[PDB]
């Protein structure tokens, strides 16, 4: 069913925000264009004001005085190198309407249909024209609420955006912002002179797709956990390791690789907690590094699930405080960052990549209305990702939203059920 | 030219060792039957007693005395396990003659034409029918000699075989042994109860041939070192790394292997020194454990050497105590040692072993009438496994001794000597 736009606003700051060109890190720079946006699904409650677009706005601009920077414009510096210029410019506010109802939408698969509740941006203008941050409201016909979030990716990672939307959620509830962001992205300078200790393959370039979300219970979780047990093996994985290590699995297993093939994941890794002395809280920008681990197909498939889960967790491991500043200084070498960044063919068969939100806080967005029913990626760019959801009622299941091509989707549901 | 056998014995030690049951450790169980056998080569000097048999036969005699254990028999315990009886059963000693010289061995590359310089053993009459060690003299046309020599892997790895030649060498001389064996396995037992903490890939089993040896000169290794400061990498590694990395991807590009193909090498790591606390010195028995990189053959080929030569340098750093500590417990938990010992399925394309004799004594074999002009591997028993020689003259070169298809030693060779 169509989507008609009601109403654009450019939702600036609620007063006059300083100045202030905000440089960007290494790890701020090495990021697509924009981060895979999301979307939340709420249910009416019955109240007349359900998401009141006015209580909204005044809330947004209000948050927007402590993020102010999430309200400026992407510019060069002398060098050509990014930096956001906080101007106070704004974030897009769009109120659309749909003829069609919240059911319409089934499982809330991550498909194209979904990229409709976010809005089109002209990023085809020059860097400094397009806002970092767009949100839609999307009123439906059966009372029900979705809000879509697109966020240009050198403003900072999920976990800040996330900051960001459930700081403006209190702000509508007459809250104040319970922690507020520290801006200052020099935290994650390179050593001078800067002097890597490993090679880092995660950031040296290689020289009819269908959409799925399938949910398992906190039973089938625990099944699969148990069994690090098979032939003997001695050694536990987390429920991540073996729930990631069995997706990998599954994938390459659907997709009918060679015994002899060669298969990369790529993890995304939140370097918050591995640093050393780590960031502050609210530490406002991207801290995203990742780890590839590499296997033979033919290993992965005729071993048990949990080798697959060992090399997720040796990877995984392996990034400490000093593989980070490792990286970081990788980096600083590098002559062209965007040269680096992951493309369609990074995922493609037969690799893949993982990202985990089981950590992120994708339900906490309450404005006065209550919590989300569903928070998920409202689309998936490419084929090959695959993003796991925590339960939105905290019941111990996880949901696994992947792309591939439609013909590996009949047998991928069918190995991951094989439980 | 066919070889004639003129006189064989059965050398004993030269008075009556100590009875004992040696105990083997877990990696002198997971080892060949035999080990790789090694050939020698030295000049004549135009002495008379040239390589005399009956100085050499005395000379073993009262080698095998401090290593009484070499002139033992391969026994089982109650509990099916082997170990070696001290039964002072001696070492078969054999004398041979050929109508050819020593030139017709060109250039000493391991080809089965010089299988025919060791004795053949029946390996099928039961495990303690056959001797441990073999050894064979034979005297060439033009006045020279080759020393062959086959050891039966579960009485000790190279380096320790390596210890009773020369040993034995020294006798010769009239000189005693400078280092004694100390003989004692049980340094080596798992942890009570066996804790692993690691996969070990290393021992999970999988679920028309030329030979060759080419030399590089000291100029060449140090061109090729120096390598390492391709596209900007600023990490230095070893003349070692690089070589071996060189190789890999030398193997790889000839065998003409497709982007996404995997390519697992592996590698033979002496554990002497890595272990803590470390073996005592002239710890007799077998210290040998496995590093196994993995990669896609897009890499290597695409990627400059350094990259093949990083992935050498992280997986034997890994190799520290803790990791054999590890190797010794989870060979412990396994129900069937034997199955774990890499066959000719191991090396086949598209992988490949490679192994480094440049920290062996090869060349300290001086029985009296000078040092070996050449030391080398006498046959390779499998396509895909490689040595690395140092110099019989140290002089900075190093040989690369190999075997593949026919087809692809053509291009392996030019490749090789690409830089």
């Amino acid at each position: 069913m169509k989507i008609e736009v009601k109403e654009s606003t450019m939702v600036r700051p609620a007063q006059e925000t300083p100045g202030r060109n905000l440089w960007n890190s290494n790890v701020d720079l090495v990021v697509p264009n924009f981060h895979t946006p999301s979307v939340y699904f709420y249910r009416p409650t019955g109240s007349s004001n359900f998401f009141d677009a006015k209580v909204l706005k005044d809330a947004l601009s209000r948050a927007l005085v402590p993020f102010y920077p999430m309200a400026g414009r992407l510019k060069r510096d002398e060098d050509g190198r990014i930096e956001i210029e906080c101007n106070g410019e704004g974030v897009l506010f769009v109120e659309a309407e749909s003829d069609g109802v919240v059911d319409d939408f089934g499982d809330f698969a991550p498909t194209l249909e979904l990229r409709r509740l976010i809005p089109a941006v002209d990023y085809s203008q020059g860097i400094s024209s397009y806002a970092l941050l767009v949100l839609q409201v999307t009123y439906f016909k059966c009372g029900g609420v979705s809000l879509g979030v697109g966020m240009r990716h050198h403003a900072a990672d999920g976990f800040s955006g996330l900051h960001f939307i459930n700081s403006w959620s209190d702000m509508a509830r007459g809250l104040d912002v319970t922690l507020p962001p520290f801006i200052d992205r020099t935290l994650l300078r390179a050593r001078d002179p800067p002097q890597p200790q490993f090679q880092h393959i995660e950031y040296q370039p290689p020289p009819e797709t269908a959409v799925s979300i399938f949910k398992l219970t906190r039973e089938q979780i625990s099944a699969l956990k148990a069994k690090s047990k098979e032939d003997g093996n001695t050694i536990s994985y987390s429920s991540y390791e073996m729930l990631a290590g069995h997706v990998w699995r599954c994938a390459c297993k659907a997709r009918g690789l060679e015994v002899d093939q060669g298969t990369k994941l790529y993890i995304a890794t939140d370097g918050r907690a591995r640093l050393r002395p780590s960031l502050p809280p609210g530490y406002f920008g991207n801290v995203i590094f990742t780890a590839t681990p590499i296997a033979i197909a033919g290993d992965l498939e005729f071993k048990p699930v949990w080798y697959a889960a060992s090399k997720i967790h040796d990877a995984l491991a392996r990034m400490d405080n000093d593989y980070l500043r490792s990286a970081l200084d990788y980096l600083e070498l590098q002559p062209d960052l965007k040269a680096l960044v992951r493309g369609a063919h990074t995922f493609k068969c037969p690799n893949l990549g993982i990202t985990s939100w089981v950590r992120l806080p994708i339900h906490d967005a309450d404005f006065g209305w209550g919590r989300p029913i569903f928070m998920g990626p409202g689309g998936i760019a490419y084929e090959g990702l695959s993003f796991i959801l925590p339960s939105p009622t905290n019941d111990g299941s996880m949901s696994v939203a992947i792309s591939l091509q439609g013909e590996h989707m009949k047998l991928f549901q069918s190995f991951l059920y094989d439980i």
